[PDB]
């Protein structure tokens, strides 16, 4: 415990901002990129644990994003971000290094919830 580097990579304006706020506030560097190829230049500068990935960003699928991260580090957690129902690689996508799979629309409430439970941070 004595970090907390989080990388939000998505091209969709919007969400950027939800997870940026909320993630400020918290007490969370959290940052923003886009192709899976910058996701990859600030988790080197960086090296955060917790990576989120937009399978929406109209351009390629982040699942081989993820493949390069574990590749890097087993121990580097990567949530995602796609249908809340179909599972379409998502069951199997986490077996090789991703935490849970959120969703759109999903809530601040979940989002905040769930990372908090998994790295920890100031608190109380």
């Amino acid at each position: 415990m004595m970090n907390e580097k989080i990388l939000i990579v998505d091209d969709q304006y919007g969400i950027r901002i939800l997870l940026n706020e909320v993630f400020n506030k918290e007490g969370y560097q959290t940052f923003q990129a886009a192709n899976g190829l910058q996701a990859l230049d600030i988790v080197t500068k960086e090296r955060p644990d917790l990576v989120l990935l937009d399978m929406k960003i109209p351009g390629m699928d982040g699942i081989e994003i993820l493949k390069r991260m574990k590749v890097i580090d087993e121990n580097i957690r990567v949530i995602i971000m796609t249908a809340y129902g179909e599972l379409d690689m998502i069951q199997e996508s986490k077996e090789l290094g991703a935490l849970t799979h959120f969703a759109k629309p999903f809530d601040i409430d979940e989002i905040r919830d769930a990372v908090k439970k998994y790295l920890p941070l100031k608190s109380n």
